[PDB]
């Protein structure tokens, strides 16, 4: 403990600092919560919901990278080789399997960005044995059910769903619409906020670029994209109340956040052969706004979807509701 004079809980987790400081320097833009981030943690997901019980896949296992060629060209996964190839000179330098790497730099992603939170990380996946199957990744143009499927096919319940998706807050679209690459899902692409949850859940107005694309649904806001899944989800009777609780109280976004990615980061793998080395994260921004209905239009544009609870909706800031840049 350790070189520096840093400082964990269990020694093994010393070589994460070079680790650390390399990724935040040289992948992260000198640490930022912007396009690499976004897409590291986009990549934990890609890589770990390989997984199924019955149909297979070795779940969080750095088969992304280890069988990129294989992978990348699935479909589902448009999009995914720039990160791939981002961070393959970094698992190339370090001794840590790709597994790690993967669900390491989706951590330490996060607690970059303004109202983050810290995901546990554990240490010790081995190597991959094999490519993911094809077909395991939902498709934003995947129903509610077909969606509530694969990932309840995985391990988690619906609800652990929608904890899941406060991810895209942090989260823009560059293959949906090609046409607008960069294309955030809320307001605030910077920002761990609840934006997304809100936005999502007003009336849709306009597509932001060329009209429905496949997983696309019209968006509220020029300079913002909505997945036909997102609004889905957002509306359907299985998901719509815990959609509309997640509404400002960055708390449970944060809690449940964390829990389900340290929850997701294990697929395939065995908590109890690793070490903790969740200590190793370093500590997030406070959030800085307030979750706003984009003002200019009122809760008269909120699709309210939960019968047992209402709105829970503090009002707006000034006259219009301003840009949002890609
Ligand atoms: C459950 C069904 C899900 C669907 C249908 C879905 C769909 C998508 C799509 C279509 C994109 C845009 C990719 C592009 O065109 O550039 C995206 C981006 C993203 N996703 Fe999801 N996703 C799902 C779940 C998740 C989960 C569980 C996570 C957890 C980490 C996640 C994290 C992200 C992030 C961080 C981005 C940002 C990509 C970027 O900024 O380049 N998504 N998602
Ligand atoms: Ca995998
Ligand atoms: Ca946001
Ligand atoms: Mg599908
Ligand atoms: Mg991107």
């Amino acid at each position: 403990t350790c070189d520096d004079g840093r400082t964990t809980a269990n020694a093994a987790c010393c070589i994460l600092f070079p680790i650390l400081d390399d990724i935040q320097e040289n992948l992260f833009d000198g640490a930022q919560c912007g396009e690499e981030v976004h897409e590291s943690l986009r990549l934990t997901f890609h890589d770990a919901i390989g997984f199924s019980p019955t149909l297979g896949g070795g779940g969080a296992d750095g088969s992304i990278i280890a069988f990129s060629d294989i992978e990348t060209n699935f479909p589902a996964n448009a999009g995914i080789d720039e990160i791939v190839e981002a961070q393959k000179p970094f698992v190339a330098k370090h001794n840590i399997s790709a597994g790690d790497f993967i669900q390491f730099a989706g951590a330490v992603g996060v607690s970059n960005c303004p109202g983050g939170v810290r995901i546990p990380f554990f240490l010790g996946r081995p190597d991959a044995v094999a490519a993911s199957p094809d077909h395991l990744v939902p498709e934003p143009f995947d129903s509610v059910t077909s969606i509530l499927a694969r990932m309840g096919d995985a391990g988690f319940s619906p609800v652990e769903v929608v904890w899941l998706l406060a991810s895209h807050s942090i989260a823009a679209a560059d293959k949906v619409d090609p046409s607008i690459p960069g294309t955030p899902f809320d307001s605030t692409p910077g920002v761990f906020d609840s934006q997304f949850f809100i936005e999502t859940l007003l009336k849709g107005r306009l597509f932001p670029g060329t009209a429905d694309n496949k997983g696309e649904a019209q968006s509220p806001l020029q300079g913002e994209i909505r997945l036909q899944s997102d609004e889905l989800l957002a509306r359907d009777p299985r998901t719509a109340c815990e959609w509309q609780s997640m509404v400002n109280n960055q708390p449970k976004i944060q809690n449940r956040f964390a829990a389900t990615m340290s929850k997701m980061a294990l697929l395939g793998q065995d908590k109890t052969k690793l070490i903790d080395c969740s200590d190793v994260i370093p500590t997030p921004p406070a959030l800085v706004g307030a979750a706003h209905l984009p003002a200019g239009f009122s809760l008269k544009d909120v699709e309210q979807a939960c019968a047992a609870t209402p709105f829970p909706a503090l009002t707006a800031d000034p006259g219009p509701v301003t840009s949002v840049p890609p």
